[PDB]
């Protein structure tokens, strides 16, 4: 048996999980919603998109929503993304 | 429009490119391979096991072989996360 320490230099993204649910609580809007990092843009309606973003935990992204509902909609999303869910 | 710049708190994990190259290269191998970090170990052969980790890029995590090939695997598999290139 053997190991070796070694720095993860691979892309990172937004896990499967935390990306489903996001966009499940995303399709209670109507608004279309977006993540922007560094001047790449993802429909954060797309579970594939939102994956595809370059993320790591604890770095900053822009969260972006336009519609109708698009208030409630930033702030229940902004909520979900920082781990600060309200009961 | 409204926007809000906002933490990722949500748990972050390799890109599926990435993880589906790693994949292909850690196959090749009779060895177990597995990525480990904080008492958390995934299969490096598995796709989603790969991505089920918990990782940023940057991170130093753990690669661990086992078998009659582990040298070679450990070789090649660390030099793959690390983005290292042959001279």
């Amino acid at each position: 048996m053997v190991q070796q320490k070694v720095e993860v230099r691979l892309k990172t993204g937004l896990q499967a999980r935390p990306a489903a649910l996001f966009v499940q609580e995303a399709n209670r809007f109507t608004s279309d919603v977006f993540l922007e990092k560094d001047g790449k843009k993802v429909n954060a309606k797309s579970i594939m998109g939102l994956m595809s973003l370059a993320v790591s935990t604890g770095t900053e992204v822009t969260l972006i929503a336009q519609g109708e509902d698009e208030q409630e909609a930033l702030e229940k999303l902004a909520a979900y993304v920082q781990e600060e869910v309200l009961q």
